[PDB]
């Protein structure tokens, strides 16, 4: 695995969830956004890897898990085994990439995807080599009980445009919010 993407949404206040799930009312176009950023194989034969916490995955409704499209992979110490319907658990984020040169899953995956929560991103955004973060930023404060690490700049370049990403203003049931793209090589 050469490259890893983080995906988020993210409130102005740095919130991203309450009480178990999203602080701001559904966005449809959002959500088909991370659904399609998380989903979309660049090589047919293989699927996307998305690798979450624990509290993420049982946030999912049950009904949607695993996401369709994307072999679903769940951090925990705790857990001995994978939760009901998930594909793999590792106990940390190092453990979750080896796993994908093992057998199992050696010629399956393209890309992989951190799709949180918070312990999760602050993990992987320290993590060495080309990182690629997906943050959309809701123009709106949020009561929130789960937060955003900062993005550190002097590792991280927002990216001014990128290719498939829209730059303008998005508004949705009256909140607005912007794609952003943030990188770094090392
Ligand atoms: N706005 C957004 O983009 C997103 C929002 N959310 C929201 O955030 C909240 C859930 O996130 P959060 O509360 O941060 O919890 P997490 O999804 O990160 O779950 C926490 C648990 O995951 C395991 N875990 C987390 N990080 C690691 C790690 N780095 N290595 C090994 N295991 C790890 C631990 O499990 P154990 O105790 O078993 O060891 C930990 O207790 C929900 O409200 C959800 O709706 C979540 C994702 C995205
Ligand atoms: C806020 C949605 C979102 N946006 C961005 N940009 N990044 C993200 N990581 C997330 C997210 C998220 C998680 C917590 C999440 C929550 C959630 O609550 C309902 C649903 C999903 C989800 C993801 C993919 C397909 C799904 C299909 N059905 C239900 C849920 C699906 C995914």
């Amino acid at each position: 695995v050469g490259s890893l993407n983080c995906i988020v949404a993210v409130s102005q206040n740095m919130g991203i969830g309450k009480n178990g799930d999203l602080p701001w009312p559904p966005l449809r176009n959002e959500f088909r956004y991370f659904q399609r950023m998380t989903t979309t194989s660049s090589v047919e034969g293989k699927q996307n890897l998305v690798i979450m916490g624990k509290k993420t995955w049982f946030s999912i409704p049950e009904k949607n898990r695993p996401l369709k499209g994307r072999i679903n992979l769940v951090l925990s110490r705790e857990l001995k085994e994978p939760p009901q319907g998930a594909h793999f658990l590792s106990r940390s984020l190092d453990d979750a990439l080896k796993l994908t040169e093992q057998p199992e899953l050696a010629n399956k995956v393209d890309m992989v995807w951190i799709v949180g929560g918070s312990s999760v991103y602050k993990e992987a955004m320290n993590h060495p080599g080309h990182l690629k973060l997906f943050v959309t930023r809701i123009m709106q404060d949020f009561e929130s009980d789960t937060f955003f690490p900062e993005i550190d700049l002097e590792k991280y370049k927002l990216l001014p445009e990128y290719p498939g990403v829209l730059s303008d203003v998005q508004e949705e049931k009256g909140i607005k919010y912007k794609f952003e793209v943030y990188e770094k090589n090392d």
